[PDB]
């Protein structure tokens, strides 16, 4: 049982989904993200390559890795602004970037906006030889996939 | 022009593929690996998942990222070994691990071996949950491909 964040987005190079389930056991368990008993949920955000897409070298639909992915959650009628910081990782259906996360402000509507920064600069290389190489270069603003009106209503579970 | 290195190996549930071919212009130029003017030629170890990796959670037949890959170069009747770290890029035909390389011993028959390491701890992680979760497990000492009788007879260029 997996629900949805919103409509898919799809922006620059990424296919982007989001959706939320039952909190999960990670292993490691990464950075500061709550425990599966702890959490409100898992959330997972699926980032692959879209048509635009191949000028990077990617094939379309395939996972894209080494990215560095952050959520910014708000509360409609609140000022605070929770970061969630996911991690990559593998589930028994495949790779994600995801996050077991508590929602601090609890029950109610959020602005739910995940920002998609390009591999570090020492992390990943690109093969740029003329007409040999890739074309594209990626991207250096992070990348944003926003849903206005995400709606929690607690475990759907 | 991709030239090969020996036979393709399946180790644990990796399919690496072992290829050479002309040096080539990286962006950003990763560690410190050579230029395409200092180098001898561009070796890439592809891998993928195989059988063993849908345990771990891949999709079999996917890229495997997050790996940390070294190749170790010997010349045959000589007790020096190059130690070479490659690492993750993309060509026109997708991701793969590799580095620009000298064979610092010049023209002759080469052992060829990459250790391929699981992600380090901090970097991946993987559900263990019942529900979403994986049954396999990374591994804990390198993979090992290795070819013993790798032909370096220079530029095929
Ligand atoms: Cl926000
Ligand atoms: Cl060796
Ligand atoms: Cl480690």
């Amino acid at each position: 049982d997996e629900f949805p964040i919103g409509e898919d987005r799809d922006v620059g190079p990424l296919h982007v989904g989001g959706v939320y389930f039952q909190p999960v056991e990670m292993h490691p368990a990464p950075g500061a993200q709550p425990s599966k008993e702890e959490a409100d949920c898992h959330i997972e955000a699926d980032i692959h390559a879209n048509e635009a897409g191949k000028d990077l070298g990617y094939g379309v639909g395939d996972f894209v890795p080494y990215l560095r992915v952050v959520a910014f959650l708000q509360k409609h009628g609140s000022e605070k602004v929770q970061k969630v910081m996911f991690a990559p990782m593998n589930a028994g259906d495949g790779p994600h970037y995801g996050a077991n996360v508590k929602f601090e402000e609890g029950l109610g509507t959020y602005k739910v906006r995940f920002e998609i920064a390009a591999p570090s600069h020492d992390e990943y290389s690109l093969h740029i030889d003329e007409q040999t190489g890739v074309s594209g270069r990626f991207w250096s603003e992070p990348l944003v996939a926003e849903w206005d009106d995400f709606e929690w209503k607690g475990p759907q579970w």
